[PDB]
């Protein structure tokens, strides 16, 4: 199913029952509809649209967002961390990912994260891990054991992704050792959300490689 806001939209298309993509403008995310409330993989630019985008879904799915994890501290992923802040959502990243949101002047994520962390809300259990730079220094995936669905943030790139976009924070000779990471430590891959663009499969991990030589 696919479900928008209205102009500078915010839209939740729908992959299995539970799990939902949120983008909004492309940035992508996730919504893990759980038992014990929504958990988001990353909020949104700003304030405005995350703001927007946590009143939407707790509309549709009669529950609170209780918990958001943030892939890196980057604005598109950091945008709404006040928002979460304020109203009493967990914003779980890794220490480095909290502390370089402190160096750029944004409210300090949790920093809770370890290299391999297996969180467990009510039936789903989430994998974070940390490949390695990239993109950028902190990113970090998240795959979900039960689907076989990896957010590999801008780790990866969809298809029409023809170069790597802003490198300057980034990591363009340790990407490929931190890709090939992803792919050794998740054989048998269902789908993979980009940071941006369209959804696919092991495919993006691929085209990834391609355009770092
Ligand atoms: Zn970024």
């Amino acid at each position: 199913t696919v479900i928008k806001n209205e102009t500078g939209t915010i839209s939740i298309s729908q992959l299995n029952k539970n799990v939902w993509v949120h983008t909004e403008l492309p940035s992508n995310g996730l919504v893990l509809n759980t038992s014990k409330g929504l958990v988001l993989v990353d909020s949104s630019w700003d304030d405005k649209l995350t703001k927007e985008l946590i009143e939407m879904v707790e509309k549709k799915f009669q529950k609170r967002v209780t918990d958001v994890i943030i892939t890196h501290a980057h604005a598109d992923r950091i945008g709404g961390i006040k928002t979460l802040k304020e109203r009493g959502i967990k914003a779980h990243s890794t220490a480095l990912t909290a502390e370089l949101a402190k160096k750029n002047g944004y409210e300090e994520p949790l920093g809770d994260l370890q290299t391999v962390t297996n969180l467990k809300f009510g039936n789903m259990k989430v994998e974070t891990f940390y490949p390695g730079k990239g993109h950028t220094e902190d990113n970090i995936v998240v795959w979900l054991p039960q689907y076989n669905i990896l957010v590999g943030g801008c780790l990866v790139k969809s298809t029409s992704a023809k170069d790597l976009g802003n490198v300057a924070d980034a990591y363009v000779n340790e990407w490929s050792t931190s890709i090939e990471n992803v792919l050794k430590r998740y054989r048998n891959i269902n789908a993979v959300v980009p940071g941006h663009g369209e959804v696919g499969d092991k495919g993006l991990l691929l085209h990834t490689l391609d355009l770092l030589k």
